[PDB]
């Protein structure tokens, strides 16, 4: 049931696609060092190898990394790369002349070049491991600078963005609830569609929005340098952004339906991310083809929704809105969505 | 909980079988009909539009307030009655009270026919057939105290359990070995055994390939559903016989064994029948898919992988004994145990 969900990571072709080809254009990794900082089946750190990699360390804190030795070893690559079962932070509280100590013929005169990791939860935050990945990069960084070296850790993927749209529930209600309820062999069911529609909104909706919910493109939110980012920084993820909604092509499809005197009003907004290395992106937008990610949608309460408090006449207007991703404890692995209308 | 609901109705093979059953039934035109735990009142709805004289509709969740706004929705509200309560509750006020309240719409010939979907997984589990003969029998009271010893009319008038001897390869090379073999390149395929493994130790309940099937399936349990009884649900056992001599589902999979070969059985599926007149609703593995799928027992693993139930690819025979029995006193939960022998 752990492979359950390493299934579903691995069959998500968008998320493998990314990988393959950032790490095949990478010209830090043949004959260099690269670290897999929570490589579950392995499959990046295997992939690492068969681009050159000089070796390996997989790191896994889970008991996946026991039978990752023996795919390791099923694949011809134990010379390659070494599995590290424990968590980033237990390595590191060995200490790095520990770690030199250990591996010191594996790493040779060359250190770390490359620190790989798939860390991103919804809307890059919630559910992910980003705190572990900034405590690895910063600890094999000291690593390196024991050994000598100087050069910068590549971190794949390098830059990371979380974007935000205002959306209509609408087209969701009425894909995905009033088009089958509303003719149930010739009868009509509608009633139910409400009701079953209204009851799973009152579930942070995680869901595939088609993109016809959409009232705009979206607008970057949050982006991070990954070779920079410090846990400081997941302690105040806030900012303001401005939608204008006049001449969006967004708008427009709703506008259309709403008649000369409509309104179109806003439900919500929802949330993605965007990752990148080199020539490569990984999105969850809506607009992207599907990922094991989905979107994140927070709504507006089921008052303004109803009474469609937050509308707009047909030439559109501008729609400004403060949006904080706020950590909910401790771990900064768990965040909560707020924001406020301007 | 609407959600399960719409499932119900996206069940194609569920709902064609009712569909068809009550509108080919010749005893639903002119006729009154009950609906035992009618949910969105699909098939109250459809036994208006058959020409019935007037439909019971019953239904204890709160679902029972919105189905009348539906019935009205469909302009149906003078051929349908909503009764938002326990079939229990409605039999606890007694036959007299039902045939005052309602004296009308009885008419002279009572309730000629009973609508019900009850079946649970392999019929019994997480069913509500028990409410369903409690209607029988309250329903068929009310016909007599207005002289009507015609019998109720049941649909489905009738339900099967089948059970057959499977191998799990063919479930483990479709739904894990294919997927893992390769994956770019890499050989991830101790990664499938183990996904597939650990999730047989966690009643398994999913759709098997047909090409599981040792054999085409037997009877276990047979059910006459005008005359079933809720002292019958306590002690569902029975013992199957399997011919894999005489089976070309064996034979399949003796070929591919080889002349020199053995051929292991791992577990039993099972699944159940319901029909009406010429209608069949079926949840075997030969037939489309349904939300039931099929339940299926498993085994130990001790014996799976050191194959210790096999057979000759001439075959033999397969006996097997099995229990279908209530783990509580409501006779809607159960536990499937089997024995070899
Ligand atoms: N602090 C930590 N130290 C070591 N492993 C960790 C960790 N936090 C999470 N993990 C592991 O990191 C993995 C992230 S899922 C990523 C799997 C794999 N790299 C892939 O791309 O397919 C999980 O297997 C989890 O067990
Ligand atoms: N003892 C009981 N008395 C009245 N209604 C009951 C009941 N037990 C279960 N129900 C209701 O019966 C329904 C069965 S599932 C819905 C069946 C519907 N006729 C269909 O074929 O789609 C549920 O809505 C449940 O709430």
């Amino acid at each position: 049931s752990d492979l359950a969900v390493h299934r579903l990571m691995l069959e998500d072709a968008q998320r493998m696609s990314f990988y393959r080809k950032s790490i095949e254009q990478s010209a830090s990794i043949e004959g260099k060092v690269v670290v897999d900082v929570g490589s579950g089946t392995g499959i990046l750190s295997m992939w690492a190898a068969r681009a050159g990699a000089k070796h390996v360390f997989s790191i896994e804190a889970s008991s996946l990394s026991e039978f990752q030795i023996g795919v390791v070893e099923d694949n011809d690559l134990s010379t390659k790369i070494t599995v590290l079962g424990d968590t980033v932070e237990n390595i590191i509280a060995g200490g790095v002349a520990n770690f030199v100590n250990r591996h010191k013929a594996k790493l040779g005169k060359c250190g770390v070049a490359v620190l790989l990791s798939e860390w991103m939860g919804f809307y890059l935050f919630h559910e992910g491991m980003l705190p572990s990945v900034i405590r690895a990069r910063n600890f094999f960084q000291d690593v390196n600078a024991a050994l000598g070296v100087l050069q910068p850790i590549e971190m794949i993927p390098e830059r990371a963005t979380v974007f935000v749209a205002p959306i209509t529930c609408k087209p969701y209600y009425v894909q995905r609830y009033k088009n089958f309820w509303r003719d149930v062999d010739g009868l009509d069911f509608s009633r139910y569609g409400r009701i079953e529609y209204e009851v799973y909104l009152e579930q942070p909706l995680v869901e595939c929005l088609p993109p016809l919910c959409l009232l705009h493109e979206g607008l970057s939110l949050i982006e991070l340098n990954l070779s920079t980012v410090q846990e400081e920084v997941l302690t105040s993820l806030h900012n303001t952004v401005h939608f204008d909604l006049k001449e969006s092509a967004e708008f427009q499809q709703h506008a259309r339906e709403a008649g000369s005197e409509g309104r179109v009003s806003v439900d919500g907004f929802t949330v993605w991310f965007d990752v990148s290395y080199g020539a490569h992106t990984l999105s969850t937008s809506p607009r992207s083809p599907s990922t094991h990610w989905k979107q994140t949608t927070i709504l507006l309460p089921r008052e303004a929704r109803n009474e469609e408090l937050v509308s707009f006449p047909v030439e559109g207007g501008e729609l400004g809105v403060e949006m904080h991703i706020s950590a909910s404890d401790k771990t900064l692995r768990f965040y909560t969505i707020e924001l406020e209308l301007k």
